[PDB]
C-alpha cells in the first residue's frame, strides 16, 4: 500500500463534511499524504482529520432551474480553483463528494483514477431514464433550456465533450456510497460493479460528553430537524403539547439556531429546551427520535437503536422516510396536518413495541457488515501504486 | 521578452476585475509567471485567468465622506498585506487597478515599475479643478479636513512624502485605460504621454452557453440594467407591458441577483425572464438593448453592434449615456417618468434606423484599431528587463 | 538572542489584537522569525506587525451558559487549526491570548514552552474560588451538565488529562499582564510568580491623521464611548447641549459606525462631530476625555494625561471605572440618568482641578516603570536557546 498522494474534494455544506471525517482519518492513518480541498469555513472540521487543507472559495450558501443554476455556479468556479492549487501538486487518485464533480473532470484531464464519495443514497440507473421527461418539461422554460446549453458548454470548455451532463457526476468511474444497501431505494437497480455500498465510516467512539435521563422519566424522546435546517414554530409547540400532562416521557426538543425564545417561562421538568444537543449522546439512551428523516439522523438513530418518528420536507427525506417505514422501525407524519394524538400515537406505540426493537438489533448487525471506513480505505488503496 | 514575473493587483468590485481578465490571461499565455492579488472572494476569476492568486483580505464592501473614508480604510489595510507577500518574492513589475494604488506605493519603495490599470475612463486633467473648490470647500467641514489629513499622514508613514494625495491614485506613471478615446469624457485632456486608450480587453468568444433566436422574430431585445446592482421592479412590468401587444419583437429580460420576485402569472409568448442572461449571447442575436449604462454593458453592445437605449441611475452612468447619445447610438430615458408609448417610440426607431447601424459598424472598426489586449500586453511587457 | 522562532496565537476581536501589536513588532525587530495565526479578517494588522500570518479560520462573531458554549466550539475548531499549520514548523515558545489558550494544549503536547499575552487585567486566583458556588448553581440547569463535562472530555482528547479546565485557561505557566498593576483589581491578590504586570505596550508617537486644535477654544474635550461599540443616540445630544452653552470649549464627539442616522441642526461652530476621529490624535490636545471605561480608552486617556469621565456600560467597564475614580482621575456617570448640570460640572472641575492633573503626571510616570514592550520582549527572549 505504497504511501501515495490523495486528493479528498467536498464542500463545506454539513451533509457533505461530516459522512466522511473518518474515512480521511484512517487514510492519514495508514501513512498516506491526504490533501482535502474544501471551503476555509469548515477547515476546523478538515484539517481535524488530519489531512492538508487545501482552500477554494465556494459558491454554494427559491425555483426549481434557479436552485440547478447556483449549483452550476459553484462547479464553474470550483473548476479553476482545483486546478491552480493541483497542477503542480497533482495527486494519485481524486476523491470527490457528489456535489465536486469538478474533481472528476480535472482526473480526466490528467488521466488520474477518480472515486466518488457519496453520502447518502445515489440514483439508479433506472432512476435517471425516468426522469428524463422531466427534463424535457425544464427546456420549454426558457430558463431550463439556457442551464443545461450552460452545462453543456462548460463541459466542452473544460475538455470533456465526449462525456454527458448526465453520465458526468451521476455515473462516477467508481462510487464508494456511505449508506447501507437498506437505506439505497431501487438497490436492486443500482450496478454494483460502479456503486459499493460501504455504510457509514465510524471510528471507535465520539467524544463531546454524556447525556442520561433525567430520574424518574420513563421514556425519552429527542424532537430535532437538527441535520440543519429547521423553523417550524406551530408543530414544536404541539411538541410540547403532547408531552405536557403526559408525564414518565422526557421531550428533549432542539428547536434550532433560528429560535431560542418562544417558549413558556417555567415549563415542567417534563420538558428541557435546546438549541443544540449532543445529539449522539441523546439518542443513545432515548426511546424515540422524532426526525426529518436526513441520512445523518436516520443513520444516527439505527446505530443507537432508537425508532425514528421521520417528518420530512426536502427531497432526500421522503425516500428515507418510506425506507426506514418498509424496515417496520419508523412512522411517517405530514407536518402540514398532524395533531397531538396522531404524534402522541406515533411515539407510544414505537416505543413499546418489541418486534421494533428486535428489528433494530438485526439492522445494527446489518450495518456493520457492508465495510465500513476499512473496506473504503482499501478500496481506495486498491487505486494507488 | 525573457519569461518574468508580473503582478497584478485589483479588488473585489464586480467593475474591477472583469476588464483585465483577458489581459491577465494573455500574459500567462506568452509564458510569464503572473501573479494576482485580490480578495478571497473572487478566487474562482482569479483562478480562471491562469494566474497565481494571493490572497489578501479586502475591507471594501453612507455619506460622501463616509464612503471616503471606508475606500481610505482598504488602501491603509491592503499595503501591508502586499508588502508582506511580496516582500521576498519582488516581481519585475506591479499591475494595480485604480483602487489598488497601495500597490504603486510599494513599487515606489522598490523601484519597480508599476503601471495602472483603469477599467473605464479617467478622470481628465481638467476635470478635477472645476470640483477642486468643492474639494477645498468640503475642508470646511471638520470631516474632510480629518480624512485628507489621515491621507496625508499615510502617505508619509508610507515612505512617499513627495507626492499629493491626488497625484498616487490620479496621475500614475503609466496608465492602460481600457475604453476607446470617444468613451472617454474630454479626450483631449488626457495626457496620452501617460494614458493609454486600449478599449476593451477580449479573447474570443467563450460561448458560456449560446442562446438562438427564436424561430419567427423579426428583431430581438435584451433588458438588462448595466453594470452592478438592480431594484427595479416597476420599470420591468413596463417591458412586459411594452413587449406584449409588440408581436414579431422578442423580449429577453433580466431581472437581475436580488428581489426577483414579483412575477407575473403567465408572461406573454413574446417575453422569457431570467435571472441572469449570457448577455454577450444574447446580444448576439439583439436589435436593440436597455441597460444602465455601465461601462461593461456600453462596450459589450458596442462590440456586438446593438443599439442601446440608456436608463442611467448614478456613478458613471449619466456621463456614459451622454457618450453614447453624443455617438448617435443611443436614447436616453429617466426610469421614473419613461412613459410605455415613449418606450416603444426610442425602442423601434433604433432598431429601425439605418444610420445609428452604420454608426455601429463604424463604432465597431474604431474599437478594435486602439489595440486591445494584444498592445496592452505588448506595452506591459516593454516595462520589463 | 539568536534568531529563533516565536509563535503569536489571537482571536479577531478588536480588543485581542491591537494590545500586543507593538510588542510583536519589536520581536521581529529583534531578528526572530514570528509568525501570528489569527483569522485573516483581521490581516491588515498582524501583516503590518511584519509577522508571518498562519490564518486560520475563527468561530467567534443574554444568557450565561450560552456564551460559555460559543467560546468552547472556538477553542475546539482552533487547535485542530494550530496543530495542522504548525506540526512540522514547531516554534521555540508559543504566545497565545487569553482567548487563544488551545496554544498552550499544543505546546504541552510538544514540550514547548509558553506565555499568555492578557490584553487586560486578570482574575486573581481568589474570585475563583469566590465563583465556586456560581460553578455549582450553573450545574443544575440540564445545559449545566453537557458544557464543562464537554470542556473536560475535550482536554482528553488533546492530550492533557491531568490539568484542570479551570487552571488551563486561567492558570498559565507564565503570563504578561499589559495593564499596570494599579489598573488591575486585587493586585496583591495576583500570583507575581506567575504573571507580570508590563503596562501597555507602545511604540513611538503615531499619527492617525494628527489633529491641530482649532483657535478661540480654551480646553478640548472628546467623548468616544468605551473602545469600540456603542448604540446609545440619547446620550449625545446632552453632550452638544452641555458644551452647546460653554463657547469656551471645543467638543469632538464620536457618534459611532452604528448610527449616523439622527444628528441636531447643522451644528454650533464649537462642535466637530465624527463617525471615528483619531482618539489618539485629539488625545494630544484634549483636557476631558468621556468614555465607557475599556481599559484600551482608558489607558489611552492615562497616558495622555487628560481626566476621563467613564459612563460603563458593559461587563468590565464598572470596575475600570472603580479603577480610574479610585486613583482621584476620573467621575463616574451613568449615560442612562445624568443630567446636564452633573456632567457639564464633571467636565469643568476635572480639567479645573489642579490635583487631577498632578495625579496623572504621576500616573503616567508609573506606567512607563511597569517596562512596556521592552521589558516584555527580553521576558519571552528569555525562552528562547542561547
Amino acid at each position: 500500500p505504497r504511501p501515495g498522494h490523495i486528493a479528498m474534494v467536498s464542500v463545506p455544506s454539513r451533509g457533505h463534511l461530516h459522512p466522511s471525517l473518518e474515512l480521511i482519518r484512517e487514510l492519514v492513518a495508514r501513512g498516506h499524504r491526504v490533501t482535502y480541498a474544501n471551503d476555509p469555513s469548515v477547515a476546523a472540521a478538515v484539517t481535524e482529520t488530519g489531512a492538508e487543507l487545501v482552500p477554494y472559495t465556494s459558491a454554494l450558501p427559491t425555483d426549481q432551474i434557479a436552485q440547478m443554476d447556483v449549483f452550476l455556479d459553484d462547479a464553474v468556479g470550483m473548476l479553476p480553483q482545483l486546478r491552480a492549487a493541483y497542477e503542480e501538486d497533482r495527486p494519485d487518485v481524486f476523491l470527490y463528494d457528489v456535489l465536486a464533480y469538478p474533481a472528476r473532470v480535472l482526473a480526466m484531464n490528467w488521466g488520474i483514477p477518480s472515486i466518488q464519495i457519496s453520502p447518502t443514497w445515489v440514483m439508479p440507473e433506472k432512476y435517471r431514464e425516468r426522469m428524463a421527461p422531466v427534463v424535457e418539461q425544464l427546456k420549454q422554460d426558457p430558463r431550463g433550456a439556457a442551464h443545461y446549453r450552460r452545462f453543456d458548454a462548460w463541459l466542452e470548455d473544460s475538455g470533456v465533450p465526449g462525456i454527458d451532463a448526465g453520465d458526468l457526476v451521476n455515473l462516477p468511474e467508481r462510487s464508494l456510497v456511505l449508506v447501507p444497501r437498506f437505506l439505497q431505494p431501487d438497490a436492486d437497480d443500482v450496478d454494483e460493479k460502479r456503486f459499493t455500498f460501504i455504510g457509514p465510516c465510524l471510528g471507535r467512539r465520539a467524544h463531546q460528553g454524556d447525556w442520561k435521563r433525567p430520574a424518574g422519566a420513563e421514556k425519552v424522546a429527542l424532537v430535532s430537524l437538527g441535520s440543519h435546517l429547521t423553523n417550524q414554530l406551530p408543530f414544536y409547540e404541539t411538541c410540547v403539547e403532547v408531552f405536557a400532562a403526559l408525564p414518565d416521557w422526557h421531550l428533549v426538543l432542539q428547536i434550532g439556531r433560528h429560535v431560542d425564545a418562544g417558549e413558556l417561562g417555567e415549563l415542567p421538568p417534563n420538558v428541557e429546551v435546546h438549541n443544540w444537543v449532543p445529539q449522539l449522546a441523546v439518542l443513545e439512551q432515548a426511546d424515540v427520535f422524532v426526525t426529518h428523516g436526513g441520512m445523518g439522523g436516520i443513520q444516527e438513530g439505527l446505530f443507537s437503536g432508537v425508532p425514528m418518528v421521520v417528518a420530512p420536507q426536502a427531497n432526500d427525506q421522503p425516500a428515507n422516510a418510506e425506507s426506514v417505514v418498509g424496515l417496520g422501525i419508523a412512522r411517517r407524519i405530514d407536518i402540514a396536518t398532524v395533531t397531538p394524538d396522531r404524534l402522541r400515537a406515533a411515539v407510544v406505540e414505537l416505543a413499546s413495541d418489541p418486534a421494533v426493537a428486535e428489528r433494530l438489533s438485526g439492522l445494527r448487525r446489518e450495518l456493520r457488515a457492508h465495510g465500513g471506513t476499512m473496506r473504503a480505505a482499501d478500496l481506495i488503496e486498491r487505486q494507488l501504486p
